[PDB]
């Protein structure tokens, strides 16, 4: 037994079921606007704005659908972010298609126009940009507090964002004469009943945990340990390997040694303490998890209180941790979906080095080069270049009903301004409801999440096109 | 097989799932006013008016409102206060705003502006209240007795509420330069049989336990034990064991001997009395739960006829014992739910140091700060701050009407009387039916079970209009 699907009807199949999930989330475009939740047969409840959250647990007949989720998934597993611009993006691209095919042009036809475009598109991107650095600050903590916003708390944390600012400016280096950094140089540490107040950068590594010991250990070397640190003869032998530490790695100069109780006492007669962080340790002190090699370096130690508790700091400097105790674990499981998204919202500006505004005011820009490269190709393809610069018009109209402004009017405004070429940057305010300079309201976004969201979209789209038949076996 | 739920109707859903538990519990707004009764399957009965405890037992078919409810109930885990307050508030809130729906204002604006006078009534709260202290005792006895009426014995217990206010004024201290206390110093005991007129405050700790041992030991010292107080050689060291308290923890005055059979004799020929109890006793002596070390320390210890029975006392001052002894398991039932949630209710006053009235004049007086910030802000917005305000006078209106007085003409005669400032606290009186100063009948509530009401509501309806769809799956 065998399933056949044909014809325009499979066209208007696929085409319906892209324009079903992008239903499905339109009204969840950010970052002032409504949000979604979900819940299991076992009774379990969650609440999320955030599609790639949603799109890990949706539920999915047709398999055109499943496989344009697939490529938003993998999306955000190269970046985690732009993901629900690609699945918006690609369903409006679909939607103003479905608008050419009551006039009969070959779907090949407007598959060659909308990759066409997309040329004009990436290069007018690579065009608009300002260059950043490491230096400018300032901008940093901009790009920063944009990613970090829609929170409240994003204004107390403004002196946050000055430490993950000042953690990638030491963690940063050169590459291929680019600046270079990743987010796995960054050690972060959580613990309760704290507050914003509480939080440090550390140019070292800290090590979370509470202990005759001392408290300060100066100039010294580290231990590193893999899990914790003839009868009478090999019981004898296992006494012995505690002094054959001291035989050569504490005349070295060892003075702390982590593991992950003779030696409680026999230490406290040097600093004990109790894989990601003795790798974290190997990259900061040189040292490796007996033998007489393998040790760290390092010139300060330290356990010291740390508001509720105490804790363990050890003080190669291209790594930094920061030091988080928050109020709640409800804090710490949110400052994960801030702080490393936005730590790493700043490493992809970094590893750019240019960047573009965001309120939407670069995809009006770019519909605005379309439709003056448009009459030089003049072919049938003509159609299908229009409807594009249409169609990504399209999304700010759906951005600013999100903000519940009337939107016609706001976009007629909007490109009655950018006609005189009156700025580089009007684009649309959601809390003025006003058009106003998107830069100086400092919100900011890198060039990169741009391409890699209009790209996806392309190849959503085209792979929904491009299908003529369906069977299955 | 997944479940899903849409657009305007998801509101309309959500919206009548907060009107249905609103309806189920609008009638029982205290403290008169008719009260409602559970049952088990099993065929069990009960019967309150408290919402915290219905809210403990209550059916629940939307996710939404199981999550409301969680919100609440996690606000009296917190308070065990304002629980109704705040359901009632929040049910209102979430009505008015459907009659803004129909004027076609996107959510998000309302959300704008439910949000936005919060902060104006949060300000209010903070200017209009009154200072209080220790000192202040016969405002503290107001306090108690509007936390202990709604039972008619509140009269007759009126003695046994200035016991409390001692008993708070002993265990109180200054902190962060503000009076500082908690319940947990406060020891109670419990017999029956007794009446209101047995009760007591004892400034020390009381053992309710009844024993040739002696009544009275003065300028002694405490032995507390967990649990109870080779084979003719491990015989006789068991019997060594009792002398061996003798030769060091007798010869340092320890001449009680407290316990969670030959010592009965012995000691007698020294008293011996036979978790909760050990600590409180740990706090007040310094004792600990052989060593010879760990001993406690008391002026007076003493066996004495209480009503029925005797009882056993120590006699740290930081701590206080209260006596009850009731007639019946039924007062010493009731008598927690009075009495520690009294002494809690005026240690929140403690802790607040300032006080404001509780006859709806502060929710009136909220109303009158909003209509004059209204117009200053102007936009679409200003909708729904006046809804705010219309909402939350919304709250009296109820309340008139458990009283029976026909509520309309009450609100309008109020306002009237509000309107010329002719008091800061003229309210509603639930008695004679009538407007009065509600301050000279002397009815009192902390500010910040307020600020905890009003607060606990907005977020709540703000979950509620914030979600546009629903999955199951
Ligand atoms: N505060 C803001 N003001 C204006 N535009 C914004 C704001 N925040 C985000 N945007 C715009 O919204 C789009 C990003 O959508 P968003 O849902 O934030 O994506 P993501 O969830 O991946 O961050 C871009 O056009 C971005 O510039
Ligand atoms: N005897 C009273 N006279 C007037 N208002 C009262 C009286 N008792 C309570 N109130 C008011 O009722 C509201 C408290 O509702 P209530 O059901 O008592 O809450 P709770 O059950 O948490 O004590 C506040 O407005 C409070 O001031």
């Amino acid at each position: 037994g065998s399933s056949r699907t044909y014809g325009k009807e499979a066209l208007r199949a696929n085409i319906a079921a892209v324009k079903a999930i992008e239903e499905a989330l339109k009204s969840t475009y950010g970052p002032r606007g409504m949000d979604k939740m979900l819940v299991d047969s076992l009774g379990d409840i969650t609440i999320t704005n955030d599609g790639a959250t949603i799109l890990d647990k949706m539920d999915l007949q047709h398999p055109t659908g499943k496989l344009l989720v697939q490529i938003a998934k993998g999306q955000d597993e190269e970046t985690a972010d732009g993901t629900k611009t690609a699945v918006i993006l690609a369903g409006e691209l679909a939607k103003k298609a479905e608008d050419l095919l009551y006039k009969e042009i070959h779907p090949t036809i407007i598959v060659s126009g909308y990759k066409k475009a997309e040329e004009i598109a990436l290069k007018t991107i690579q065009e608009i940009a300002q260059p950043v650095t490491i230096n400018d600050t300032d901008v940093l903590r901009k790009v920063a507090l944009t990613s970090l916003g829609s929170k409240a708390v994003a204004g107390a944390r403004e002196y946050l964002a000055d430490l993950v600012v000042k953690a990638v400016a030491q963690v940063a280096e050169l590459r291929g004469d680019k600046w270079y950094v990743d987010l796995d140089n960054v050690q972060i540490v959580k613990k309760h009943g704290g507050s914003v107040n509480d939080t440090q950068l550390v140019y070292g590594i800290v090590v979370d945990k509470e202990v005759g010991m001392p408290k300060r250990i100066e100039n010294a070397k580290i231990a590193l340990l893999d899990a914790s640190l003839q009868m009478h003869k090999f019981l004898e032998e296992e006494e012995n390997i505690l002094k054959e530490k001291v035989d050569k790695i504490a005349a070295t100069g060892a003075n702390v040694v982590i593991c992950q109780e003779v030696a409680q006492h026999y230490l406290a007669k040097i600093l004990a303490v109790r894989k990601s962080d003795l790798e974290k340790l190997a990259r900061a002190t040189g040292g490796r998890v007996l033998t007489s090699q393998d040790l760290g370096y390092a010139a300060l130690v330290e356990e010291r209180k740390v508001g509720e508790d105490k804790m363990v700091f050890v003080e190669n400097p291209k790594s930094v941790s920061i030091l988080i105790r928050g109020g709640l674990e409800r804090v710490v499981d949110e400052t994960e979906r801030a702080l490393r998204d936005a730590l790493g919202t700043v490493a992809d500006v970094i590893r750019d080095g240019r960047a573009v505004a965001g309120g939407g005011a670069v995809e009006i820009e770019i519909a605005k080069r379309l439709r003056k490269y448009a009459p030089q190709v003049g072919g049938k393809e003509q159609l299908a270049i229009e409807a594009y610069a249409n169609a990504i018009e399209g999304l700010i109209m759906i951005l600013a009903e999100n903000a519940g402004l009337d939107p016609i009017d706001k976009l007629m405004q909007l490109r009655s301004l950018h006609e005189n070429e009156t700025n580089k940057w009007y684009g649309l305010n959601l809390f003025t409801g006003n058009p106003e300079d998107m830069w100086k309201l400092g919100v900011i976004e890198p060039a990169l999440v741009k391409m890699n969201a209009v790209k996806a979209a392309t190849e959503a789209v085209t792979l929904v096109l491009r299908i003529d038949d369906i069977v299955a076996a």
